[PDB]
């Protein structure tokens, strides 16, 4: 019940770990037990994170890979089973994402999507096979980050999210769990450099549920829904956004 | 490993007599908190108190028909009397279920009664006592029949649609008070009841489009409500988690 | 151009004697209907049937209150005296926007519809088929009440849709955002207006034409194939 | 007569050759609109095109491989030629349909560039041409399968629910441009496609949770598309309305 909440023998990828959410989602299922591959796009970031995981015990190894090559994801998987033996988690971040105008060129209304919905679509394929082999494992997307200028990443994130409803048909069979997160009003680094005094003082007058969480509070779910705990739940978007 | 442990903390469980409630209130009592325990019937209130003071705990019981805004009032008071003050309300109290169209509205107005104006009050009553210890989280188990269409299901349905969202707006209000409130919508509950009933060929029927191929446990909604009205669940509100294999389970 | 018409069809419309309600009885004479007009307030309701004769005759009126059950059976009765067959329902909810307060958004927006459907469904059913539409309130301050009830509401229409379905008997809901004419006046300003404008993408406040455009479609051979929809009429808004 | 018709409005209808587009583009040209009958084959387009001219409707023929970004701005230009305007846009080429989950990713791709890509860059061409006659409706054919949740369905599900959520995102950014975006997830309609593999006893199978005991035709859609893109929904916009008789219609 709170041993529900540890994955001591348990194998789990992390992209987009280098940095923000990601980052302390590796942290939290490193520090509660589980072999970790922490993925970013950048080689440092990836290596970083992975000091300040064995600097706190736990098993975690770095692996660049950009998501938006599928023979880079295929090295990802190949690279986790070489190094971890098995997967039986897979998390996968997609980045902030934010605004962006109506008239934007196409590639940055395809990119998106890379992010959000197919490199999430193909790691789930790539992994799927590992995890049935070991009778079961649970896969786990975070999606992008209240209407306006939002076409590319609004989209992006319905498809991931109605992505995750039918994923949990097709690989239920193989007893495999499908979850997500929508991530809400969350202090981000961006959102640090840019607060002044006169505005963390303003905000500490709102309740804590009126402020901003913190990624360890993304973390925290991530964790529970990977976890034992969760062993019947499948198909869910877990907005984690406070009230307002 | 300290952030799904609810040491100190006060909880109301309603409907804690049996199946899903008994569960959560045995959860949280094991996980550090107070419970007082709430049913409609004394007696199997009763046994839970019982059973989660042989386990360590520390519950009182308290009988309430949530249908009697005075027997609501009755409770918290009970509440803040017993533990000093309240952390948590697990809103399970609750029913109706198949009815026909051309039912009395005298039947129809019950589903809002128990689902609907039942929850709000305790809301209502409870959040004032939250805000002044710094607030608290409310948690409500609603039913997959209010996000699924189908024959025969107008009162219990439209009720727990209501209940649904009373979830998502009591979130935004009870946010001054920092106060959070979510619902758990739980799939078909192989519960003691339950397991009289199933035979071993309604199984497969039930669980004929759930790609978790297996039916819940109490353990598995308990633990849920656990995650939620725990500081693991700090920024989570105004959200209704499912937790049924992927799947509805038809009966 | 006859498929959007109600010329033989007769329908009972509450909430009638001002705002989106009057819009409607007026639109569904117009489109051919005869109309039972009920509203809280005779006076008003009997204004809505002389300009609806003044028009093209074919309206009669009936002073009910929606949250009792007698004034809802009577409506019905006195709607079957007149009419001889009812083919549609509009049920138009009594709320603005801004416990026994609590109470009274579920008597507008669900109980009242729900029972209305019950006396109705029979007449229809007999006559071999009809159609039933629900406005729901216009409905953060004091909308806990209604954004619940017509959130029952709105899920009441697609459980009610399967109940009702049997009997050849289609339902839909309007949901419907800020709209003027009506007294809206009482509390709009000229701030609180302009806050609604900024979250609308079509800068324009409903007319109370907008619903009953949309109501006719639902209520039409046009819509023959629509049941359980709940159509948002809001300029884009988000609820 | 006044607020349900098209007089003077000037359509660009995709996937327009048969089934639900090709009864858009027949009931808007009979509601007084000028009309640009689109499908990937020209022959198609023509076909309909004729049908349109013998009942008094002025129609032309451009075909598009909505999946290519210099046919779909070969298109835009074409309409604005022949028509002057463009007032209104109803997207419905796309394809995709279930595929199992360990699919070529190049399958899954082609979902987004046939249900999403295709709809947004359309959109992004007749958006300004739109501002600047003060405003313009787009429709979409989306699917009840980007609310439905079911086996071997990643690629088509996914994909519909990109253009069903695109309709409330495109509704906010256009609203200023006083343009109207709606969609419409038509239930499983006798088009002659249907009728031609339809045993009477699959239809039984497909009404079985179906309240209004009847599949549809190409008129309901096209009756409701006539609403959304008519002035009787000038405040209408960021809405999906699905017409299935308030069911779900299964092979399954």
């Amino acid at each position: 019940n709170s041993d529900n909440l540890r994955l001591d023998g348990k194998c789990a990828i992390i992209t987009g770990a280098g940095a923000g959410i990601g980052k302390e989602i590796a942290i939290t299922f490193a520090t509660a037990g589980a072999s970790v591959v922490v993925s970013d796009i950048n080689a440092d970031a990836a290596n970083h994170v992975v000091d300040e995981i064995q600097q706190l015990g736990g098993q975690a190894f770095a692996c660049r890979c950009d998501i938006t090559s599928e023979q880079e994801l295929s090295a990802l998987a190949d690279f986790a089973i070489s190094k971890l033996g098995k997967v039986d988690i897979l998390v996968n971040n997609a980045g902030g994402g934010g605004p962006k105008p109506f008239d934007m060129p196409m590639a940055d209304f395809r990119r998106a999507y890379e992010l959000n919905v197919f490199s999430f679509f193909h790691l789930s394929q790539l992994v799927a096979p590992e995890m049935e082999k070991n009778g079961g494992g649970v896969i786990l997307t975070i999606t992008s980050m209240k209407n306006i200028n939002m076409t590319s990443y609004a989209s992006s994130k319905a498809a991931a999210s109605h992505l995750v409803r039918n994923m949990a048909f097709d690989l239920g069979e193989k007893n495999i769990r499908v979850n997500g997160i929508a991530p809400g009003a969350i202090l981000t680094d961006a959102l640090k450099s840019v607060i002044t005094p006169e505005i963390e003082q303003k905000m500490l007058q709102h309740t804590p549920i009126r402020r901003l969480g913190q990624p360890q509070d993304i973390a925290n779910a991530a964790l529970f829904l990977c976890s034992p705990a969760a062993s019947w739940v499948s198909g869910q978007i877990l907005t984690v956004s406070g009230g307002g």
